[PDB]
């Protein structure tokens, strides 16, 4: 499953509760074609990688998080461990998404 993040405070709670596990954040936009196209895939990943935390930040519904995280384009995937960013790329690239998870778990 994927937790929808609605605030900076919810985002910090998520990062802190993850312990040392990989956290994958999909920064998405409802109006963005490529965001919608990778969303099913992102959810499917969340069900396979039961040891990994998946979050979604909608950049309109939760702009301050998109902003503090320096998001410039959607989809953007950021990767976190122990509250620290350990990866990032942009684009609806499924192969790159699965690979980066495999590289960072």
């Amino acid at each position: 499953m994927v937790k929808q993040i609605e605030s900076k405070t919810a985002f910090q709670e998520a990062l802190d509760a993850a312990g040392d596990k990989l956290v994958v954040v999909d920064f998405s936009a409802t109006w963005c074609g490529p965001s919608k196209m990778i969303k099913p895939f992102f959810h499917s990943l969340s069900e396979k990688y039961s040891n990994v935390i998946f979050l979604e930040v909608d950049v309109d519904d939760c702009q301050d998080v998109a902003s503090e995280c320096e998001v410039k384009r959607m989809p953007t995937f950021q990767f976190f461990k122990k509250g620290q960013k350990v990866g990032e790329f942009s684009g609806a690239n499924k192969e790159k998404l699965e690979a980066t998870i495999n590289e960072l778990v």
